[PDB]
């Protein structure tokens, strides 16, 4: 029986057997007042003392959210859906620590993604026990509020100021600063890591003065705040808060009374209407996301990035080879996960209208022009592949590269990767390639479990990624120093070197997607 | 090894085996097949060509290095033999420009680009394709050792071809 | 020392660690250990460093050896703590008597029980900490003696004796490799033989004798000390490297063993300054100069002798790799000590 005294109370954990060793897990420690009733839509409030022993032996509730129902019964989608009850009472975190208890272990804090509308830290692919066992780091992960309940904004109004889910994250970071030493952790060696909206989050913590003393270093997997989906404009946010009000019968004029009315609706009514606050939007649109609130975010983040107003530290950033393909089977005509989705020119153009809805005809023609000058006129998969690259370059790759360039220009070491291994177990079809989300299981070391159907080469790849991530967290340098590995060079805005991650040959390459990103980053923002 | 290195000591041959058989997976059936081909190709062609180019460029002259990795669609040898010795020649001489002759469209484009780069090298000392938004071919210098890959898909600038293998053949192996 | 040396007239902010062989390896681990960082200023490493092959016991070696010691003393249990409690009731002599046998193949000099990655003093494998710059940023002075390996040869290598000139044959050489590299493959040992036996003259009788000593000294001391110094200087700090090549006039070991492991120490501690004690005048001058350079290093971070028209000691940088030779005749600046040998031990041999 292992009991740790925290600043707010005792917590009891449980022992896990991992690779013939032991890991101690504390699942579901509360870190804030449950944001219920009058606390709905507000910043998270500090948690007051308890005097008994809190049993942290099961994952806690996941935050309320609309789940993915486009592929019922299919593991490729359902692996991302919440696996604990949904509840507004969801502000909990998880701690995995090595056994025996470490003396001053580096701490990895995971922030899940899911478009700021979904996600939970209890997913199988985020299980921190392998990292704790294999690299003797402490892994922490938190639930934070998503969708309108986490990001509804009336800027300036503390009844619904925006960015609440980011403040949830920030309060979990504070909890680690105050408490992880009792667990054997070093609060001066904390690395944030996250994927998709979790990476965008990590990048906003680099920008937020309130987060600067709460962590050391940062890892951004397939996301950054400058991605086009990651920050909601204050005009978008007001229109959407107001549309949600009308849709729920809560239109008022004392702005605070819209909020009080929204506070009496059941979670289900709020969730049901979230999808429709945007005139044109898909199962994946970021209806309620981060905003410039004047608190967490003091200015438009593109300005802060460009002018060097961010935490000066090392970053590790990267993207997967086929980021865009996942999005195509949620609406683009002609696409299906159950066939090879050979689409025509007309379907391609229709697909652009779905992914770029309020873009001019000329804007969409310019995309088509830049992605359809083929090397062979007659390859049937031309348009299929182009649409996926369009979506992936615009939404993930070019923003991640621009973030890394702009961040490194202020003097800090940055390391960039390109993950191009397709999991042997991937349940999605081969045409979707190296999908968004599917590096995570390598980062968390799932292929280290030989019982679990991965190949030997995937075991070696995950082992190497785990070591590089751990070395980055501990030492600020993502090398594998012992096994004659390719050395990972720093990314500099001139040479733009990056490391490819695959089972065969790991290589140093330069200027990823050079011609594509000049289109998205330089020209396209004008249209 | 005994056939390809006949008057080499037992230790010499063991050292080749040591440097080419530390597998990424113990159990891939083609491990030894692929290793023997790489042994023969690195010793006899690739490492000497790279060493020549380094030593020649060290005296001040522009050098350009390529790595040809396209397997001809018409190749009559089996797939396991890959991008064989001799089989870039037909691209250099422009045979795939003859549409009547069973090559793919991508091979026509590749041969056309190689022919232009060779011709530009002969005429101007610089193997660029300047008109069709092509990857620029950097000079090979003994420090950075940049080279151009030639294939139908994506033509890329890479660095330090066969670095670990050639340190074996060029630095150690001549001692045995 | 931090808490008490001021009462003795000492400056706790000017503390230099120095040590030799396992003591130098220790000094180098204090550079790596966060708990030691505020306890000293500067460091001197004489014939050792933690990256030497004998200096850090693997956690797998260490468990096997703790368990073998348990069986050998009748303390095998399964509550791990109860092995220890049982070991705590044995007499010191019983523990000591069984230490030698915890390793299947080992000599009077093997490091049966050494430093380990304990997660406390040592938070990670030290080679990783060195390579990634995780160590105390300060000046170091590092060096080695010309014949580090010879001492080990008379503790087991066949054909060797301190009481004759130990001319050994090829077969004895190969046998000697098996003693010094016991769990190394046949190919590994052949590769050592290949790199150390391409003679300048086929027929010099002492060829194999000299080669075996250089094998042992380069692998165990010189190449690790040079690699430590390169890797440490790459993070910005001044490092100074020496090569001690004076054979003590009083040395009781035979001349063929040369400038042995351990035999710079008496010069460092100034024993030849005692004229009553049978050293030559040149050895008095050499010890006096070494003592001044060591003291200047401790006090000022710079091992010069500034007053007597001495060779200036350059910093060691990973590009030029300059080092200072220490001898009674002529003290010289040289470059890239053991270049070809160390490329073998440091780059190739760890693969075998
Ligand atoms: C938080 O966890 C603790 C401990 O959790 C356990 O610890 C590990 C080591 C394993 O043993 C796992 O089983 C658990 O994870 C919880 O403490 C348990 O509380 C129960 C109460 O339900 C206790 O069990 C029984 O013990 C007493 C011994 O005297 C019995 O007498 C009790 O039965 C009585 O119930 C009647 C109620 O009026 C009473 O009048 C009768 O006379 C009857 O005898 C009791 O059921 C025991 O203290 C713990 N259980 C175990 C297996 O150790 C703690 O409850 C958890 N906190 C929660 C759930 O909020
Ligand atoms: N009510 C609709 C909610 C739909 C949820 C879709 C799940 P995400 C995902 C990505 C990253 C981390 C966790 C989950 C996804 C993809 C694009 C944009 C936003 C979210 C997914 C789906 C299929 C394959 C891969 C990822
Ligand atoms: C800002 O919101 C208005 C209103 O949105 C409508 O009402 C909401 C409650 C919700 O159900 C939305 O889906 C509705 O669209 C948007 O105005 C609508 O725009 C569409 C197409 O442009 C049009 O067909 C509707 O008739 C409009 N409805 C009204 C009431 O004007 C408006 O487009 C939003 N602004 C932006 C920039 O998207
Ligand atoms: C691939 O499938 C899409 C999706 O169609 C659905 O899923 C299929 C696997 C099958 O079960 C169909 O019955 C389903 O309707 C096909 O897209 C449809 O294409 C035709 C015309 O092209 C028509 O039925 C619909 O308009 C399309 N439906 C959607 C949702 O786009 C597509 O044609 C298939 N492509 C190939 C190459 O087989
Ligand atoms: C790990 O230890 C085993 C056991 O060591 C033996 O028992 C000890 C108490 C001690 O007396 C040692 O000297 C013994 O050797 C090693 O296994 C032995 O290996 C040798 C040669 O390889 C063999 O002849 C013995 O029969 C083995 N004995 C047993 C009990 O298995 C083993 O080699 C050690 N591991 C390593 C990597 O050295
Ligand atoms: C040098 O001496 C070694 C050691 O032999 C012992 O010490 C000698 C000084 C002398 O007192 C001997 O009687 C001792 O046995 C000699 O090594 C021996 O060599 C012969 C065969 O070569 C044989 O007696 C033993 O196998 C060896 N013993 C050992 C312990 O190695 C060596 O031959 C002498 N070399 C020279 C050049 O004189
Ligand atoms: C509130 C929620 O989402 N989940 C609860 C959980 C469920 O409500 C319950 O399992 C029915 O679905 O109930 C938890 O608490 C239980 C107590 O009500 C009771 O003492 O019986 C159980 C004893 O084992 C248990 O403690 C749970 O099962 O953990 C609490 C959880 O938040
Ligand atoms: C734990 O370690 C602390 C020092 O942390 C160091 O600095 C930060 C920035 C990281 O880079 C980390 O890896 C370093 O070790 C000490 O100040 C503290 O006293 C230590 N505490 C315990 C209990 O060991
Ligand atoms: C002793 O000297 C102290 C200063 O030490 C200085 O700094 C360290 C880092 C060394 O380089 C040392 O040689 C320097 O002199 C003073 O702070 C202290 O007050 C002094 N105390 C007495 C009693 O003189
Ligand atoms: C109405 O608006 C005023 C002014 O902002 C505010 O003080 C008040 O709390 C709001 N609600 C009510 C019920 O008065
Ligand atoms: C390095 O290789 C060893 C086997 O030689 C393996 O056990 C270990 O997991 C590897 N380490 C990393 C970090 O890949
Ligand atoms: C360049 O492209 C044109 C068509 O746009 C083609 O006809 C020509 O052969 C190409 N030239 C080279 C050198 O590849
Ligand atoms: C036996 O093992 C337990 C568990 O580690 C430990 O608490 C105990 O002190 C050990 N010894 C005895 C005598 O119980
Ligand atoms: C320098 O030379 C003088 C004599 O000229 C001698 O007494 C002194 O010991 C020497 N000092 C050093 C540091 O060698
Ligand atoms: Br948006
Ligand atoms: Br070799
Ligand atoms: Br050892
Ligand atoms: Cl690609
Ligand atoms: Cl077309
Ligand atoms: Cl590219
Ligand atoms: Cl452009
Ligand atoms: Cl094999
Ligand atoms: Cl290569
Ligand atoms: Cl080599
Ligand atoms: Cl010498
Ligand atoms: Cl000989
Ligand atoms: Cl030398
Ligand atoms: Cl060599």
């Amino acid at each position: 029986d292992i009991i740790i005294a925290t600043k707010n109370g005792k917590v009891r954990g449980m022992q896990l057997t991992v690779f013939g060793g032991t890991v101690t897990a504390f699942l579901g420690i509360p870190y804030a007042q449950p944001p219920l009733g009058r606390l709905r839509f507000k910043k998270p409030q500090s948690l007051t003392k308890w005097s008994d022993i809190w049993n942290a032996t099961k994952y806690a509730n996941s935050c309320c959210q609309n789940i993915d129902q486009s592929f019922p019964g299919f593991h490729g989608s359902e692996m991302w859906n919440p696996n604990t009850d949904l509840s507004e009472d969801c502000l909990y975190l998880n701690v995995w620590i090595p056994a025996p208890k470490p003396k001053n272990a580096t701490v990895l804090i995971w922030i899940y993604g899911g478009g700021f509308q979904t996600g939970t830290s209890s997913l199988h692919v985020y299980d921190g026990k392998f990292l704790a066992r294999v690299e003797r780091v402490i892994v922490v992960s938190m639930n934070y509020r998503v969708g309108a309940l986490g990001f509804l904004a009336l800027p300036g109004n503390p009844e619904a100021p925006g960015n609440m889910g980011l403040f949830d994250q920030q309060l979990a970071l504070q909890w680690v600063q105050k408490n992880i030493a009792a667990f054997g952790g070093n609060p001066k060696s904390v690395t944030l890591f996250g994927e998709s909206a979790g990476a965008a989050s990590v990048s906003l913590h680099l920008l937020s003065p309130g987060s600067h003393s709460l962590f050391t270093r940062a890892i951004l997997q397939s996301g950054s705040f400058n991605a086009p989906w990651a920050v909601t404009s204050l005009y978008e946010a007001r229109n959407r808060t107001l549309n949600l009000a009308k849709l729920t019968g809560c239109s008022r004029e004392n702005e605070t009374e819209i909020i009080k009315c929204l506070r009496n609706k059941d979670p289900q009514e709020i969730l049901l209407n979230e999808a429709f606050v945007v005139p044109y939007g898909t199962p994946l649109s970021v209806n309620f996301g981060p905003t410039v609130d004047g608190d967490f975010l003091t200015d438009m983040p593109d300005i802060l990035l460009e002018l060097g107003q961010f935490k000066k530290t090392q970053i590790l950033v990267g993207v997967n080879k086929d980021e865009g393909t996942a999005f195509l089977v949620y609406g683009a005509p002609g696409f299906s996960k159950d066939n090879n989705s050979i689409i025509t020119r007309k379907e391609f153009q229709e697909g652009l209208k779905i992914f770029f809805p309020g873009v001019s005809e000329f804007g969409k023609e310019s995309i088509l022009f830049h992605y359809t000058d083929w090397v062979d006129d007659q390859r049937p998969e031309n348009y299929r592949e182009a649409l996926g690259d369009v979506v992936g370059d615009y939404n993930f790759i070019c923003p991640a590269l621009e973030f890394t360039k702009k961040f490194s220009e202020w003097g800090n070491n940055a390391f960039f990767y390109y993950f191009e291994h397709r999991s042997s177990k991937l349940p999605w079809p081969e045409w979707m390639g190296v999908m968004h989300g599917y590096e995570i299981e390598f980062v968390f070391g799932l292929p280290l479990e030989r019982r679990d159907q991965y190949t030997k080469a995937e075991e070696i790849l995950s082992r190497s990624i785990v070591k590089r991530w751990a070395n980055f967290a501990k030492y600020g340098n993502p090398q594998e120093t012992q096994n004659q590995s390719t050395s990972w060079p720093v990314f500099k805005s001139t040479e733009q070197k990056y490391l490819t991650l695959n089972t065969e040959s790991t290589r140093i390459m330069t200027k990823l997607r050079a011609q594509q990103c000049r289109f998205w980053t330089s020209f396209f923002p004008k249209v």
